[PDB]
């Protein structure tokens, strides 16, 4: 080649990766053919060779790993200390040149740095000298007073955004005037926590025209930095006089703190890492990429919780303190819960909180009467039931608290009739929760059947590649066996569904976002943090397009949706839940656009009302065609002769999921009952190439389609009728047949019994309960009515109009969205301003009240008025048993978002389970968390308001006396929660304020605090109170002392100097420096932790060190000696360090 020389064997082979001669030991690289420089150990140990070939004499030579050898003339390597070009270098006994290595060599203490270059460990490495922080101006800039008055503060603490009142204002930069009350200025104008930040602040403000055209750094002198700040101050004050405002300064101070910068490498780094998320590192396993747990500390007395509160992870499975599987042989008993989900996690193991949760439930259940007392119909605008949200992320005690309430208020334990008038539901995703619910929790709330959901998806909704057999519907792991469901009051009461506002929607969108912009959002979990409205609009045009496509070309969305809904709505022993987004489009105006499936599904829904009743049986023939039969009311098997009600009731369903179904000579059979022999049947739903046909009466059917049962009550189908299809709505075949001659009076539903029941379950899976149906009446991605939206865009108005629609569909429980005024801060999907769905809120009692000026100010769904009217219209609708349509409140006890006020709290960095991510610098440190509510919100009005009232009631005695499982204590209604505070929270997601956002003197190592004059906090910087103040290192006949920028002395702390070396200062206020009498290896603080301190005082880090005896130790990033441990080196070298701390010796 050219500029490359390569060699091949006396053979086909290239000879990559080994040494070979020609006429000179040329190494050739294992990947590149190319001849490289290398060091060969063959023959005499340690020979060295260059690219051209031939031995290296008297020169440096570098290894494939990166090891640097030095040879003498004659080719032998050198070891020990060597002077190469008037520079000392250390070579170990392996001949490697080494960096970050300290030791006494030939009676000289040397430290070889990152270079490899020796420094004298005798010579001081810091600037000798102090620098006064007293100026002509310090008298004027000193604080007006040293207490809460004169500082903006978080519980007494100061942050980087603290503003203060100085004694004088340099007014229009020309005249020192006494300061008025409103003359506050940002602390960062006159004080900084070290020189580096000071330097950066100066460059930044100068970049806004308020500064010097000169670049500064931490390397720059202290006195220059101070003088330059004064020039900036003149500029600031003139601008303030010009603008008649300081808001501009607040803006530019805030943006400085989060400013980014170039680096040496050339990338964007944070200018102030300790004031941003960058410094908040730990585990990523939390939806928002980090979490804190709040933990008590003496420094922060009012953020501290009581003893034995903050019990994390009391999921139904672990309510006791330990996992308990309630599941039996076929079923799973896993728990996938975890305490810290999103936002600020409410502590529901605190009994005062638990009472506040009860209060809230009472409020919702009486929302109408409470909010509109003057209105004589207030009593008709009350909620009826609740949906418990995020059950696996809150203390399970709450399930019992609620169960107790509804027994107390509505006597739901008495009979089916009362129970079924208030139908609650759990968001209980863990498998174990089904059985916990049954054994521990009565069935006070309805479990979800997840086995049904997952099977409907696997067997029908998947593409053909991934799709399960229909035979799976007759499997054993299913919660409710329906192969021969011929009884009542056996099945575990449950609600079953296919999609929901979150499940099987938001993840399909996030996948699309990710498959278009992997650059920005590489995973689906990450994509849920997407906040740009552009990204959703884009994704949705795709999603909507995909839904219109044929089944074989559905790249993103669910196949066979009407086939699935047909099984779900005809199934026995379940309360079905319909998702809004399967009738209507998940995006756009509320109820404005229908899906491809609206016809099919709304047919089924009314049909259910007329025919679906009696016993059930599932089958799947050799061809894998599912045939589900309902025998009609009064008949529980195929061999049952039934009641008078049987003849004209009882549906039958046929489903295949094979698009190339060819029956050939085979036959499909719907075995209706012997109660249905010699009987004419007609289709409700059928599949063409064009789509699905829906016949809505007998008279819409053509006579040839009619078909009559034989003497056994069977229907038989040919290949002429049933083949494979591939439409938008069906891969495989779908058919629904109903008996001919039904009347308009005919209703298949059953009235609830008023008899007392045996056992502990509130609900019982029987005919009456199966007469119920839930409609999830919202979507995440419903468009958000713009500021000046017309009154009829708001979903709660549209609900009221269409009230009868839902009654016609058989709806008995209308599950509304959460109605709580949403955050718009984009911290998570639910809080982005384009989908303020109502799961992200600050004020749990605010369901859309008018503003203070009395202007209508609604939620996404409408005003409080509009909500009250939605509930009245639904209540005004009456179902088959004469009772109203129930309205369901989404009960969201897990968290709060986006709280207005900061509080000081003690934090530990953790993951979502609460497990300490063990970052050293985040161990019970002080954080300014947005964790306190306004105290003027509706929480402050209604919080705990009804608890005194409720205690006095006899009916609630059980509730209040009940011993809760996890707390082992009873609920505590005696304290009211009107302001949320940190003490009522388990923890929070990481808020990116930065570790060092709360300000602190580094010499004393105490926090500043202006609300206290206790000795656990440091007094204000000495200059900010017009006292003498100096900073720097000062050498003395005794030793070395150090004063911080604030003027205090270093005692019992480590101290980093000029982004370089670390040092330690003892109890006497003196630097620690090893002497000849007392060597370098030293405990310093009664911690069992050993450091390596040079005679400079330099405490070495990421570096090896030596005894005078000859042993080697390694000291980690924190400077601590390493024990019982392997250490990998830069050049891929390995060293083992014994429990001893000493290195294990090598020699080869
Ligand atoms: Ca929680």
């Amino acid at each position: 080649d050219n500029n490359k020389t390569q060699y091949f064997g006396p053979d086909g082979a290239q000879v990559k990766g080994a040494f070979q001669q020609v006429n000179k030991n040329i190494y050739f690289d294992a990947q590149t053919g190319y001849a490289r420089q290398n060091v060969g150990f063959l023959d005499g140990t340690a020979k060295g060779f260059d690219e051209q070939g031939n031995q290296i004499k008297s020169g440096i030579a570098t290894d494939l790993s990166g090891n640097v050898y030095y040879f003498d003339a004659s080719g032998k390597m050198l070891t020990g200390v060597q002077n190469i070009d008037g520079k000392k270098y250390y070579f170990d006994e392996q001949g490697h040149r080494r960096r970050n290595y300290a030791g006494v060599f030939n009676n000289e203490f040397i430290y070889f740095g990152l270079d490899g270059v020796g420094q004298s460990a005798i010579e001081y490495q810091f600037e000798k000298g102090l620098t006064s922080q007293n100026s002509v101006a310090t008298s004027h800039n000193a604080a007006k007073s040293y207490d809460t008055k004169s500082f903006t503060n978080v519980d007494g603490f100061l942050t980087a955004n603290s503003w203060y009142r100085p004694t004088d204002i340099l007014r229009n930069g020309t005249k020192w005037e006494p300061s008025t009350e409103t003359d506050f200025r940002p602390l960062l104008m006159t004080w900084w926590p070290d020189k580096e930040v000071q330097a950066n602040y100066l460059n930044y403000m100068s970049a806004l025209g308020l500064g010097d055209q000169k670049i500064y750094t931490g390397a720059s002198s202290q006195l220059d930095l101070n003088n330059a700040a004064l020039i900036v101050q003149e500029a600031i004050e003139k601008k303030i006089s010009l603008e008649k405002s300081t808001k501009w300064l607040d803006d530019s101070i805030k943006s400085f703190i989060k400013s980014k910068r170039k680096d040496i490498q050339g990338n964007l780094v944070d200018t102030n890492p300790g004031w941003t998320i960058d410094s908040e590192t730990g585990s990523t396993n939390h939806l928002q990429n980090g979490a804190f747990i709040f933990t008590n500390s003496p420094l922060v007395p009012e953020a501290n919780a009581a003893e034995g509160n903050r019990l994390i992870n009391r999921t139904p499975s672990q309510q006791t303190g330990n996992h308990i599987s309630y599941a039996s042989q076929p079923y799973s008993g896993d728990d996938w819960g975890y305490e810290l989900l999103l936002g600020n996690d409410v502590d529901n193991s605190n009994p005062i909180v638990q009472a506040e949760q009860l209060n809230w439930i009472h409020y919702l259940m009486n929302f109408g009467t409470i909010t509109a007392p003057q209105d004589p119909d207030a009593h008709l605008a009350n909620f009826d039931s609740i949906r418990i949200d995020a059950v696996d992320n809150v203390d399970a005690d709450l399930l019992q608290i609620a169960g107790d309430y509804f027994k107390a208020a509505y006597q739901v334990g008495e009979n089916d009739k009362n129970a079924n008038q208030h139908i609650h539901i759990l968001e209980d995703w863990s498998p174990n929760d089904v059985w916990y619910n049954q054994q521990v929790n009565g069935n006070s709330q309805l479990t979800m059947d997840a086995t049904m959901q997952n099977q409907l998806l696997a067997s029908l909704t998947r593409p053909i590649t991934s799709r399960d057999s229909m035979k799976s519907f007759t499997k054993d792991a299913l919660l409710v066996h329906r192969t021969a469901d011929n009884s009542y009051n056996q099945a575990v009461p449950n609600y079953s569904f296919i999609r929901a506002h979150d499940s099987e929607v938001q993840t399909i969108i996030a996948k699309i976002i990710s498959d278009k912009h992997p650059d920005l959002y590489p995973t689906v979990d990450k994509a849920l943090l997407a906040k740009d409205s552009a990204l959703y609009d884009e994704a949705f045009t795709e999603y909507n397009a995909d839904m219109q496509k044929i089944s074989s070309q559905k790249q993103y969305t669910h196949n066979n949706m009407p086939s699935a809904y047909a099984i779900l709505l005809t199934n026995k022993d379940t309360v079905p839940r319909v998702y809004y987004g399967d009738l209507f489009t998940d995006n756009g105006e509320y109820m404005a656009n229908k899906t491809p499936y609206y016809d099919a599904i709304t047919s089924l829904l009314t049909a259910r009302t007329k025919f679906v009743s009696g016993g059930q049986s599932l089958s799947v023939d050799k061809n894998d065609v599912l045939t589900s039969v309902r025998y009609g009311k009064g008949a529980l098997s195929a061999t049952d002769n039934g009641s008078s009600d049987t003849r004209n009731q009882g549906i039958g369903v046929i489903v295949s999921n094979n698009p190339n179904l060819d029956l050939n000579n085979d036959k499909v059979t719907l075995s209706m009952g012997i109660s249905h022999a010699h009987q004419a049947y007609r289709p409700l739903l059928l599949t063409n190439s064009q789509g699905i046909v829906a016949y809505a009466t007998d008279s819409e059917v053509p006579q040839n389609l009619y078909k009559t049962t034989n003497d056994k009550g069977e229907l038989t189908f040919d290949a002429s009728e049933i083949k494979g299809y591939d439409t938008v709505q069906t891969s495989g075949y779908l058919a629904v047949w109903v008996p001919v001659g039904a009347s308009d009076e005919q209703d298949a539903r059953t009235i609830a019994s008023t008899e007392k029941n045996n056992g502990n379950s509130v609900y019982h899976s029987n005919a009456a309960l199966d007469s119920q149906l839930i409609y999830e009446g919202f979507s995440n991605f419903q468009t958000v009515p713009s500021k000046n939206a017309s009154a009829d865009e708001y979903a709660n108005v549209i609900i009221a109009k269409h009230a009868a629609d839902f009654n016609k569909w058989g709806v008995t429980s209308f599950q509304m969205a959460p109605q709580y005024r949403s955050s718009t801060d984009g911290s998570f999907l639910d809080a982005v301003d384009t989908v303020q769905n109502g799961y992200a809120f600050t004020d749990r009692y605010d369901l859309g009240f008018n503003a203070a000026d009395g202007s209508k100010n609604p939620t996404k769904y409408g005003t409080d008025e509009d909500l009250r009217n939605a509930i009245k219209s639904l209540h005004a609708q009456k179902t088959y048993d004469g009772s109203s349509i129930q309205v369901m409140a989404d009960f969201v006890p897990d968290q709060l978002y986006n709280m207005p006020l900061e509080q000081a709290v003690s934090v530990i960095r953790t993951d979502k389970y609460g497990v300490n991510s063990e970052n050293p610098d985040i161990q019970n440190i002080i954080y300014a968390a947005n964790i306190k509510s306004s105290g003027t919100d509706y929480q402050s009005i209604y919080g705990g308001k009804y608890l005194a009232e409720l205690q006095k009631n006899p009916l609630f005695k059980s509730l209040f006396d009940r011993i809760q499982i996890s707390t082992k204590k009873t609920i505590d209604p005696n304290t009211r929660i009107t302001q949320w505070s940190a003490k009522y929270f388990n923890g929070s997601n990481i808020q990116g304020k930065g570790i060092n956002y709360v300000l602190k003197d580094w010499a004393s190592n105490k926090y500043f605090n202006v609300s206290s004059n206790d000795d656990m906090y440091s007094r204000l910087p000495k200059q900010l109170m017009n006292q003498e103040s100096n900073t720097g290192f000062i050498v003395d006949d005794i030793g070395v002392k150090y004063y911080s920028i604030s003027g205090y002395q270093a005692k019992n702390t480590f101290v980093e100097d000029g982004n370089g070396e670390w040092y330690y200062f003892d109890n006497d206020g003196y630097m620690v420096k090893s002497t000849e009498e007392s060597g370098p290896l030293r405990t310093v603080n009664a911690s069992s932790k050993k450091y390596y301190i040079l005679p400079n005082g330099v405490e070495i880090r990421n570096s090896f060190g030596q005894d005078i005896q000859g042993n080697t130790y390694y000291f980690d990033a924190r400077g601590e000696m390493v024990t019982s441990q392997y250490i990998s080196d830069d050049t891929q070298n390995i060293y083992y360090f014994n429990n001893d701390g000493t290195m294990a010796k090598k020699g080869g």
